[PDB]
């Protein structure tokens, strides 16, 4: 079973750590990766309840098991806070335009 579910993509716990894990030592470092410089900060506009405080900054996590390093960043982001606290998944996926919803 998944972890989180994303559309048709199932990620476990192992797959979220280490996509955030990736995301959050850019974070640390100031540098970025991809066109759209990843990681970032995410604003939150959908207004999830997360349970952690924000600053919270979006990073992607691919469905190939690999680790973001550029190109397509796919549809499913990990959110996470300034002190590598996990705050949800989400994902394009299911949702109009740019916006988001939680992966279940
Ligand atoms: N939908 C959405 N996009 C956000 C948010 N915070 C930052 N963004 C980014 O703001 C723009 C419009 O949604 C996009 O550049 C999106 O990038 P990502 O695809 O990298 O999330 C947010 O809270 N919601
Ligand atoms: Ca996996």
């Amino acid at each position: 079973a998944c972890d989180y579910t994303c559309g048709s993509n199932c990620y476990s716990s192992s797959d979220v750590s280490t996509a955030q894990a990736a995301g959050y030592k850019l974070h640390e470092d100031g540098e970025t990766v991809g066109s759209n410089s990843y990681p970032h900060k995410y604003n939150n506009y959908e207004g999830f309840d997360f349970s952690v405080s924000s600053p919270y900054y979006e990073w992607p996590i691919l469905s190939s098991g690999d680790v973001y390093s550029g190109g397509s960043p796919g549809a499913d982001r990990v959110v996470f806070n300034e002190n590598n606290q996990l705050a949800g998944v989400i994902t394009h996926t299911g949702a109009s335009g740019n916006n988001f919803v939680e992966c279940t």
